RNA sequence: UGAACUCGCUGUGAAGAUGCAGUGUACCCGCGGCAAGACGGAAAGACCCCGUGAACCUUUACUAUAGCUUGACACUGAACA
């Protein structure tokens, strides 16, 4: 499938680019996720007409919004006193839903799917390093303090 | 249930005769019995054979097929070795 882009995806295409990609990748991933649209002759003519002078600006303001969201909190200890057992060995395993609710209780607007983790379970108490995926380009590393 | 004025023997005869030949006996007709014969009645022999007949059934008969299994392509992607 010949497809014209709207986002800096990693390995296939640059911005404003019409690349030929596998049709499953074009159908299930790009056109739902809002990064690419099918290279109809009308579509590439319409993109050269108006949308190339807007989607770059939208990418710049999205990168700025990711910078704003990542630096409204970087203090790197969010306190959760969830339930635990004695001397390590957390009671019930922590969901990233709960980690999302903790940081949106004190700070950022980051939801569940905007959060990555090495483990994802955080099944003991201590300084567990948490990553973040508010965008595929930029990360953020704000750390958690879980206690009983 | 072809029609009957439907005896016995010996012989002849699709080769085991109430019906032919030869011969012996028997007046016409019931009734109650028996059941040897009328190749008695019943049922186009059920065993056998024939049909370039049928059915089911078996299998290492033939040719197929549902199924189960194999691989290619599609639905079907991204990375990294
Ligand atoms: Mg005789
Ligand atoms: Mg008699
Ligand atoms: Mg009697
Ligand atoms: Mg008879
Ligand atoms: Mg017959």
């Amino acid at each position: 499938m010949q497809v014209i882009l709207l986002d800096k995806v990693a390995n296939l295409g640059s911005l404003g680019d019409q690349v030929n990609v596998k049709a499953g990748y074009a159908r299930n991933f790009l056109v739902p996720q809002g990064k690419a649209v099918p290279a109809t002759k009308k579509n590439i003519e319409f993109f050269e007409a108006r949308r190339a002078e807007l989607e770059a600006k939208l990418a710049e303001v999205l990168a700025a919004a990711n910078a704003r969201a990542e630096k409204i909190n970087a203090l790197e200890t969010v306190t959760i006193a969830s339930k635990a057992g004695d001397e390590g060995k957390l009671f019930g395993s922590i969901g990233t839903r709960d980690i999302a609710d903790a940081v949106t209780a004190a700070g950022v607007e980051v939801a569940k799917s905007e959060v990555r983790l090495p483990n994802g379970v955080l099944r003991t108490t201590g300084e567990h390093e948490v990553s973040f995926q508010v965008h595929s380009e930029v990360f953020a590393k704000v750390i958690v303090n879980v206690v009983a």
